[PDB]
């Protein structure tokens, strides 16, 4: 009846409630990076997600289906279960709150360090720092570090624009190389962490699923190989 | 002084830190329902920003620059005092229940509903209900109206992938004709209110530049035929 996977039929096979395995997967270039991993695992999406009208993905395992969600979103659907495991930012992770999950991999893509940032030759204004940002929790814990409060204003958007029409003082953000900053007269300051993305496991998930996670999380660690 | 108000030239004029006018508005449907409006002002664009790497778009005025923000931002923005006015959904407007602002005008564009929603065929389950929405304060409260306390799950994303998956109970999303809800075996339920996007002005802003607003609203309330 069910005998082996390769599901080639596009628009089927993904059912309501699946379960299999349902993977949670962020939207941008984290995507493009997470694809390849999961294409030598045996996992392939049958269509292109950025042309196509569907919310749940049906892949080349009949047992394992996808969400493509704002990155935010990932651990939020992971910590309840609605997805058995996830693929989120570390930054995103250290945000939200680690409960309802396990951190199985550090799988060494998206990598970015978590900076402040601001206006090239700007002076440090006299009173309380406004900090625009996305990572409240993560700015208010790092101005802890140095002995400083802070009054922190949250973005949802291009946290690029802010200081440029003179909304923060500084900006907190995730930051690669620094061209898109400096292109914009801003330039990176202080390094307030690492960041890569990391798959995480719903611990209820985890015990009940077991044999169709073993070996998918061992084909994961197997194309990080590094040393 | 300058009467000269007129300008051709784009990927020019721009500016920082304005002390002439500073205009945010959300990017959705609703840009597209507004630019007409602004139109018939004299206020218009001179290149598609879909296509356009620019941050700060200067438009037909020399005296008014424009953002395309993340709708969630654009009452964030003129609270601070980085926009004069914007543009939003009052649903936005009332969860985010900013501070120092006016709301001065209705542009009856982009109208919906605020509306709880559920699978096709629901069960009234047991124990206190969990809730998948963007809008938290305003379901809260919702429900404070009817005695109940409940849970709420906060997304970023698309709301209509939740129940698919079962992550809440209910959701709540505004619905227009909720066509699209239909289609993914989903059902508006409720009404907690209407909605359509409204124009909103910084206080201190509309003391001191009273001299180029007065116009740009006049205009702007005689486009939507109103008395």
């Amino acid at each position: 009846m069910n005998d082996v996977r390769n599901d080639d039929p596009n628009f089927n096979v993904m059912g309501n409630f699946d379960h299999g395995l349902t993977l949670a997967l962020s939207k941008g270039r984290i995507l493009k990076e997470t694809l390849p991993l999961l294409a030598t695992a045996g996992i392939n999406l049958l269509e292109d997600p950025e042309k196509s009208r569907k919310l749940i993905f049906p892949t080349t395992h009949k047992q394992v289906r996808i969400l493509i969600l704002r990155a935010s979103d990932v651990p939020t659907y992971v910590e309840n279960g609605a997805a058995d495991l996830g693929v989120a930012g570390k930054d995103v992770l250290m945000e939200h709150g680690a409960q309802h999950v396990y951190e199985l991999l550090d799988l060494q893509i998206a990598k970015c360090k978590l900076m402040t940032a601001g206006k090239v030759g700007m002076e440090r204004p006299k009173g309380r720092l406004k900090i625009a940002t996305k990572y409240v929790n993560l700015t208010r814990q790092y101005y802890a570090s140095l002995g400083e409060q802070v009054d922190v204003i949250k973005l949802y958007g291009s946290m690029e624009l802010a200081p440029l029409v003179g909304l923060g003082d500084y900006i907190v953000d995730v930051v690669d190389t620094g061209n898109t900053l400096r292109a914009n007269g801003l330039e990176p300051l202080e390094e307030i962490c690492k960041v890569s993305s990391r798959l995480i496991v719903n611990k209820a998930s985890f015990k009940r699923k077991q044999v169709l996670l073993n070996p998918i999380i061992s084909q994961l660690e197997q194309a990080v190989q590094s040393r």
